[PDB]
């Protein structure tokens, strides 16, 4: 049982930040359902990369893609 | 602050199974560090998408993929 990290912020005016924690420690789930948007944007394949940031140690790849009409960003870890 | 989850396995023999949870709650990160691989596994942009899975209220979408020489799965909550 043990956890990895990463961040979501969005662009435009009204945008919101994320600081993302995962952990991988039948029925239920674990927990509430923060705003479904900030869902559908953390989870969507953007397969499109193009940053690696970070310093490794620790390497994080940066990500930018629209979904809808509201651009995001999703640096994530990548060994 | 709050939650959602996910699952994320994969194929062949001496498979791993994981119940992933995502919590959305300046130094440091939040803990160590699960086998790396299983990281370099579930951030990695698996563009393609031929699953859409569960009952919705609650909906996930299913995806596999090959990284290196083992091919996964990941259903992530999708609104």
């Amino acid at each position: 049982e043990a956890c990895v990290t990463s961040w979501l912020w969005s662009e435009g005016e009204g945008a919101v930040f994320y600081r993302v924690d995962l952990h991988f420690t039948m029925y239920n789930p674990c927990g509430p359902e923060p705003p479904a948007h900030v869902v559908r944007a953390y989870n969507q394949p953007a397969g499109d990369v193009r940053g690696v940031w970070g310093k490794g140690e620790r390497t994080y790849a940066e990500q930018d893609f629209r979904v809808g009409g509201t651009r995001w960003h999703r640096l994530l870890r990548m060994p």
